[PDB]
């Protein structure tokens, strides 16, 4: 078995000339030469079978990525695992090699207006598909946007993704949340489980702001600070938008805060295209009901060079029902992962 930083990175006959390209969630990532397609590929080694949580996120990601087929969503090209459940301790996911991600790129590179526009278009084109499958990504952020050397953009990391469930979106004030703090919609901190499509549009809005300035727009240091950051730019919510928050504890928290006026986007982003700021405004709308939808965003004048709804496909096979994964034991989840990965076996 081939070794790297040894641990075991055992990827069969097909994949050779391994190079460590960092750590991931439940294992390590290497590039490799695909001896069959004659290209360098990315391979992620995953070891989740000890933890119900790691199993759930792995199964969710595999089920979604295998069902989805879209230019702006990372595909699974292969999955390497032992031929039996008993021998399966690890799973290797083979994906297109993407040389960087928007997180890494924004560390050092200034984006041209043309790059910002093309990246935003591709994010929303991928997100249109995701949402058309009745799926929410729920963890959109620069590190989950992969880029290759020709600036093709692919959304990745569906470990926190859920089937949309607007009916069951309500929760109490200060409900604990998993997805990265700085990209969370205001309603997550107030009264939302993040089970509606509008939470993903907020994250895209945050990413657009970050592309315009190379710094996170709402770098909250703590759960409620995320909201003070948002209201420090957007200003105090309107009476109308408060009237939409019926949770008394969430509404009274907002009422307790001193009045804050809106900071104009052109003051924050003086170098920005005016059309980009108009669209930013509509994505970073406090009220999730008034927030722009993905298809409206694609149709915005900022994106007019790219917009072509005939070339913006939707999903053939939406997830119509909850994937009831939350209270399945590890052992069943391992069986489902085994079954889900069976198509890639010589077998």
């Amino acid at each position: 078995a081939a070794a790297a930083g040894p641990q075991v990175f055992d990827v069969g006959p097909r994949y050779t000339n391994l190079s460590y390209i960092g750590e991931g969630a439940y294992g390590m990532v290497c590039s490799a030469y695909d001896n069959l397609n004659k290209v360098r590929v990315a391979i992620k080694k995953i070891s989740p079978f000890e933890h119900q949580t790691y199993c759930q996120r792995t199964l969710r990601e595999i089920k979604i990525l295998l069902r989805f087929r879209h230019e702006n969503i990372i595909g699974i090209n292969d999955i390497i695992r032992a031929p039996t459940i008993e021998q399966m301790k690890d799973v290797y996911i083979v994906q297109d090699l993407m040389e960087t991600d928007l997180y890494k790129l924004l560390k050092t590179q200034h984006l041209s207006n043309d790059h910002i526009c093309y990246f935003l278009y591709q994010i929303l084109r991928g997100l249109k598909y995701i949402h058309s499958a009745n799926v929410l990504h729920r963890d959109l952020k620069p590190s989950n946007l992969l880029l290759n050397t020709t600036c093709d953009l692919k959304i990745c990391d569906f470990g926190l993704a859920r089937v949309a469930d607007p009916d069951h979106d309500h929760t109490g004030f200060l409900t604990e949340y998993v997805a990265e703090r700085w990209y969370r919609a205001p309603e997550i901190m107030l009264n939302s489980k993040g089970y509606t499509k509008s939470i993903d549009i907020w994250s895209v809005g945050c990413i657009l702001a970050e592309m315009l300035s190379n710094r996170p727009i709402f770098p909250g240091k703590h759960y409620l600070d995320q909201l003070n950051h948002i209201l420090g730019i957007l200003g105090s919510p309107s009476q109308e938008d408060l009237n939409c928050i019926i949770n008394l504890k969430a509404r009274n928290y907002l009422l307790s805060l001193p009045h804050k006026n809106k900071v104009p986007w052109n003051r924050l982003f003086p170098n920005a295209d005016s059309k980009a700021l108009d669209l930013l405004d509509k994505m970073l709308t406090f009220n999730p009901h008034k927030r722009i939808e993905v298809e409206q965003a694609l149709a915005h004048p900022y994106l007019e060079q790219y917009y072509d709804p005939s070339d913006e496909p939707i999903a053939e096979a939406p997830f119509k029902f909850d994937m009831e994964l939350d209270d399945l034991p590890k052992e069943k989840l391992k069986e489902l992962i085994f079954e889900e990965t069976a198509r890639f076996q010589p077998g």
